[PDB]
């Protein structure tokens, strides 16, 4: 069993920038992956990022070049650092984390992100 427990977020303005926290706790080893999802207003959760153990990263082309995704092993934490942000970045910020082979799935709580001036 692995859980996931969120951090950050809040309000910032457009331009700013902001870093999400997900820390894992439980058989934190057994994960393969973790990955960072957001939901806007009105819409279903959207895909952002993903990291492997091994740090490999992988992005939606809506955030490359502006979000950037990381891990710390030692503190079993994945971060989503957001710059560059503009207001349809709004949303409701997840994690998740891939374990026991990639066939089990925990997730965040999620943390509110809100871009405005
Ligand atoms: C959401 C937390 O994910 P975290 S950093 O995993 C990121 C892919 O999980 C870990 C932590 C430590 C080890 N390890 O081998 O020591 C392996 C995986």
């Amino acid at each position: 069993e692995v859980q996931l427990v969120e951090s950050g977020g809040g309000l910032v303005q457009p331009g700013g920038s902001l870093r999400l926290s997900c820390v894992g706790s439980g058989r934190v080893r057994t994960i393969n992956t973790a990955g960072w999802y957001r939901q806007a207003p009105g819409q279903e959760p959207e895909f952002l990022a993903r990291i492997t153990v091994g740090g490999t990263t992988s992005y939606a082309d809506s955030v490359k070049g502006r979000f950037t995704i990381s891990r710390d092993l030692a503190k079993s934490t994945v971060y989503l650092q957001m710059d560059y942000l503009k207001p349809e970045d709004t949303a409701v910020y997840y994690c998740n984390a891939d374990f026991d082979f990639g066939s089990r799935t925990a997730w965040g709580q999620g943390t509110q992100v809100t871009v405005s001036s």
